[PDB]
């Protein structure tokens, strides 16, 4: 069987429990944790591209008020289809297999500047996802896969202190 597990979810799950907060910048920041994956069960012989997206999870942002984030307004017009391609793509199912798949490339923006970066709305929770891409397949074949311990709220600077500290305790 296609089994994609997460890697560090523990560590996903520390942000998690204080909500995730990622920054977002003109020129685009990148993750911390960063996503990575281990993937079993590919066709070693064949070869995949690896994408990742960004999922709006909610129809209404988010605002921290008194230490506690709340349902903050209606939400702005969905970001554009921003789709980032793993570096490593295309490659052999044994590539993938071999060791963890790291996004630790992608940029997150609030700004169409290009670079292959990802657009975001501040205050809107986004959740991960990968999507395996078979190459040369007429039925072209895709996979996805949502990882719901690595949501975040993308935000211009931290609204948590404790985000903050646990941003530099773990990196
Ligand atoms: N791509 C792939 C390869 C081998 C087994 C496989 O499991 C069947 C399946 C699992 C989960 C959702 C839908 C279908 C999927």
């Amino acid at each position: 069987e296609l089994r994609v597990g997460l890697e560090e979810s523990e560590l996903w799950l520390r942000f998690k429990e204080l909500t995730n907060e990622m920054i977002v910048t003109k020129n685009g920041r990148r993750m911390f944790p960063v996503l990575k994956v281990n993937v079993s069960g590919l066709d070693p012989n064949a070869m995949y591209s690896f994408l990742l997206d960004f999922v709006a999870a909610d129809n209404h942002r988010w605002k921290y008020v008194n230490g506690e984030w709340v349902p903050g307004g209606k939400p702005e017009p969905q970001a554009p289809s921003c789709v980032y391609i793993h570096p490593d793509s295309p490659n052999f199912g044994a590539h993938w297999m071999k060791a963890p798949v790291s996004f630790s490339k992608v940029k997150l923006t609030n700004k169409l500047n290009g670079g292959g970066q990802i657009m975001l709305n501040s205050l809107h929770k986004y959740e991960p996802r990968i999507h395996i891409v078979r190459v040369g397949d007429p039925q072209r074949m895709i996979t996805s896969h949502c990882f719901p311990e690595t949501q975040f709220i993308a935000v211009t600077a931290y609204q948590n202190e404790e985000i903050t500290a646990l941003k530099i305790k773990y990196n």
